[PDB]
RNA sequence: GGUCAAGAUGGUAAGGGCCCACGGUGGAUGCCUCGGCACCCGAGCCGAUGAAGGACGUGGCUACCUGCGAUAAGCCAGGGG
């Protein structure tokens, strides 16, 4: 999902932020499903905890070019 | 064929010794390397933009060895394939 990639170019400010907090959050659940259906969740975790890493990556991207 | 007397040698292993037989432990060692050694060209400074160097980490399932450090079997862009 590099396009994932492009709507995390996309956002920025307190949008952004809310948005890889959420996604963090959602995290969390994945870390709960940790004796669930995990099978095709495995996924998720990896793969979810490397997006909200790209999310994170822009922030110093964006507001660190600002300043 | 039966009795006595006289004379000389006999096989009998508990275990043991020497020789061969087939194994057992013990690794020589013959050969064999992703390991050293010696030389010679290259190369030659890191550090608070908190270094060298370690502590505690994460890899869904992971004690350890690796790599990352909480954005942690790593996210970004560019050069390779």
């Amino acid at each position: 999902m590099r396009k994932q990639l492009e709507e995390a170019r996309k956002l920025s400010p307190v949008e952004l932020e809310k948005l890889v907090r959420e996604k963090k959050r959602e995290l969390m659940e994945l870390r709960f499903q940790a004796s669930i259906g995990q099978l095709s969740q495995n996924h998720k975790i990896r793969d979810l905890k490397r997006q909200i890493a790209r999310l994170l990556t822009v922030l110093n991207e964006k507001r660190r070019q600002n300043a």
